[PDB]
């Protein structure tokens, strides 16, 4: 799995084992061993959400399968309550877009998981 | 609504009530409250459209509904016309991608919209 | 079509013909006109792979049509190369994510493709 986190949050406040903590989480969460998840976080981004400046974080999560009504819900309170507790992003200001991915949509290693 | 500007165009050349207006154009478009918009530019990007490093815009609008063929054709017009006038990007170097988001693949507030 | 490559690896180790390269391999690979291909590079990354800092990439190609079982294969073994070779990023720790965009949902120049 893939999941990426933009905030306008500064870089300083970014807790050092962040990266870790989303990627042992987010395979427990999804079931999907450790080594397949990518993390990528980046702060100190120009943004607004409803026309306000405060924190907010804009998010995807892509993933072979894994991605569904109820999946997607508890995904937004593990990562909603990650981004409240390590960055101070209020849960309201938190946008996930989610992407069930064909595996013959994504490249990996010179080839495609199909 | 979710809308994100990625652009070679150097941060000093965004104006300050940039990501205000396009929060405010949106809303009107899309006819979407504006306290749900967010918007995101990212300046400073390395890029090349056709080749070229003139000024150029990589964009995407993800929205639950009210995307399609005949509004996705005005979201272009005002989409275009705003990177025209305030980043001095030409329309014809501006790509901009369209999703209709299922609402059960929105997350947002600890849970999804479904 | 646009491709986008998201890596930890520094801003310096981007060799200086890398988006003219990317775009003259992938007008090739997907037989669309240079002039319509986007590149976008974004380097010095707070990424993780497996939990692990060591250089990756995760990108993604939007094209409308030319994605495929088989053609998705091919281009991984394309772009792995150039990023193996150029970035010296290794193979399995590069994700590519393939979108076969309906022409309805690509904007460009003030209207979409289709
Ligand atoms: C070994 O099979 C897997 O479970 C592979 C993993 C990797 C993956 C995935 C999906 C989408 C991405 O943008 C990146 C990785 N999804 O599942
Ligand atoms: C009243 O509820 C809404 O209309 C909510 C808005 C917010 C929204 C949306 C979709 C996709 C995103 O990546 C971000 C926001 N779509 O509709
Ligand atoms: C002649 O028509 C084309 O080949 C148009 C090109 C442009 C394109 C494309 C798709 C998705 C994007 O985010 C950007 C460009 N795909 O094909």
């Amino acid at each position: 799995p893939m999941f990426i986190v933009n905030t306008n949050v500064p870089r300083a406040s970014v807790p050092d084992g962040f990266l870790s903590e989303l990627t042992q989480q987010l395979a427990q969460a999804t079931g999907k061993p450790p080594q397949y998840i990518a993390v990528h976080v980046v702060p100190d981004q120009l943004m607004a959400f409803g026309g306000s400046s405060e924190p907010c974080a804009l998010c995807s999560l892509h993933s072979i399968g894994k991605i569904g009504g109820a999946q997607n819900r508890s995904y937004s309170k593990l990562l909603c309550g990650l981004l409240a507790e390590r960055l101070r992003i209020s849960p309201d200001r938190v946008y996930i877009n989610y992407y069930d991915m064909n595996a013959a949509n994504v490249g990996w290693n010179n080839s495609t998981f199909a």
